[PDB]
């Protein structure tokens, strides 16, 4: 029992982190087979960032302008290209520690582990969700660009995030590993701000199901709701709409606990109305929305504590 | 910016996790050089676990009764002995991935990363504190025994915890790597319970400093206090006493933010007396006590 924000073991990713330097700018790169992936803004100076012309900046670079360092060893760059907002540096050595991997672009609400890295050296690992407003609430300092987010379902690492920037509200924006930004964000210093964020309803429900599994029933009530009435109330608390897809996805947790999804929705409605009245749910005084239905099944017993 | 419960990268520990099987019991072991460390209760059945005589149970075992699996490979056990509550299985192969390491015993209040494992396969990493009552609020299912806790202090892994049991309140108990329990717990089926826990004051103050560093300032006030007056308030709210050692340890954060420790204690005093009045700190409605001063500096500066 217990319930923790748990990250995937980071070792398969640690073996892929390198340092990339262009000019005076150093950040992190991901070394998979014979390619190093990093944010294209590594090629920018101070001035460049207001209105960078990346094509023009890049055409002026040779391979040997890119210094790649893997632990103690310099890797030799033998090619470069730009894909969307990532630079792909072809190097002369395949990474012998390359894991089984794939690139996946995630949807808002999905969770992943972040390996925070500085100078190509990993510092820490923590669990994050893609917010409805396409930001992440990370922990990142200057030098963290090129840090990656991932899941490891089985022995296969699914890379889903590369860190590019911190927005003015202190939350974080980045790309998939094909270099496409999550959200409306650009790798340019302009006025861009996170949209108003909402709570990830499907995840809160999953976590309520986790609390029941772990032996906790105080917040249930005798009521049900229609989906549309649930969504009319939810939206007033800045909760994301719940779709029929979300109801379907919660089906297994519904079976394990014997509580229908719209009955759990009725419980959530009442929690939003009443608060917790000095109680906690799985150690929290707030409703948690960074555990997915999949994450609850991964972590929780399939025997509920009745 | 941002502040997260952050674990150490687990790679150096992942390469040391193995599966140990004795009879019908399978759990996790730690393979360092040519020794595999695991909980001695691996040798017990259900009935044995009521009143085990470990010395007697062990002397009846042969090396070949211990099946050790490192991924796909069987290791051959060539010796066995016990140190306190851990079993040491001498194997025929040194672990080529053995990191630089030490065994260290931690103090209540200190934090560490846990690599949770099942069948010798690492499943997840999370950050824990050793509670004042010597339990940890882990997340563990059946099969997790022998899962380990660690810190990393350069390239050196400091192993501090091995998981042995879950208590009735759903919290967890274990040993250091020399097999000495944290807390007044024994490896047998008896009635055992977590004692009443307290809040780790020095850690709450550290986290308040983290909040200020991250721009969350609403709880700062014009008042200061003394150690003695603050400690009267702590005791009332089931908080650990704050010592001069604790004040000294918070010194750096005090300098960086320009809030003296006893100034921050005046803030904490007011939070304990008045609550948060609908507000949150670093996204929390509760006061967090599982970040040490070192953890805050590490994350908010390195
Ligand atoms: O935001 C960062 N770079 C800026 C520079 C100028 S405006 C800008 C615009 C686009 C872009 F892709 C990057 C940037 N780096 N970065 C990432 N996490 C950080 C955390 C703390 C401080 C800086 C941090
Ligand atoms: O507590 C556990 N084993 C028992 C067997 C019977 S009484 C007992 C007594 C002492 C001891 F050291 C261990 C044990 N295993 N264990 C560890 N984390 C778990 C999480 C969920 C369920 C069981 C979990
Ligand atoms: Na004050």
């Amino acid at each position: 029992s217990g319930f923790r924000k748990m990250a995937f073991p980071s070792g398969k990713v640690e073996g892929c982190m390198v340092q990339v330097t262009c000019g005076t700018t150093t950040l992190n790169g991901l070394w998979l087979d014979d390619v190093v992936y990093c944010p294209r803004h590594v090629i920018c100076t101070s001035e460049d960032m207001l209105n960078p012309n990346y094509e023009d900046l890049l055409i002026r670079k040779s391979n040997h302008n890119f210094l790649v360092q893997a632990g103690n060893v310099q890797l030799r760059v033998i090619g470069h290209s730009m894909q969307n907002c990532v630079l792909k540096l072809k190097v002369d050595t395949a990474n012998p520690k390359t894991p089984k991997y794939k690139f996946v672009r995630i949807q808002p609400g999905q969770t992943f582990s972040v390996l925070a890295c500085y100078n190509g050296s990993p510092s820490g690992v923590y669990q994050c969700a893609m917010r409805p407003n396409f930001t992440i609430k990370g922990s990142f300092l200057n030098g963290s660009c090129g840090s990656v987010g991932f899941n490891i379902d089985y022995d296969c690492v699914s890379f889903c995030y590369m860190h590019h920037m911190e927005l003015p509200t202190g939350v974080h924006a980045g790309t998939d590993l094909e270099g496409n930004f999550y959200g409306p964000f650009v790798d340019r210093q302009t006025a861009q701000a996170a949209g108003t964020d909402t709570t990830i309803t499907v995840n809160v429900l999953a976590w309520l199901y986790a609390a029941v599994i772990n032996g906790d029933r105080w917040f249930l009530n005798r009521f049900t709701t229609t989906l549309n009435d649930f969504n009319l109330v939810a939206m007033k608390y800045n909760y994301e709409p719940l779709t029929q897809d979300h109801v379907d996805i919660l089906g297994p947790l519904s079976a394990q606990t014997g509580i229908a999804v719209l009955d759990m929705c009725a419980s959530l409605k009442e929690l939003l109305q009443n608060g917790m009245n000095g109680r906690t749910i799985l150690g929290s005084a707030l409703l948690e929305d960074e555990f997915t239905p999949f994450d609850v099944v991964r972590q929780c017993s399939g025997v509920t504590f009745q």
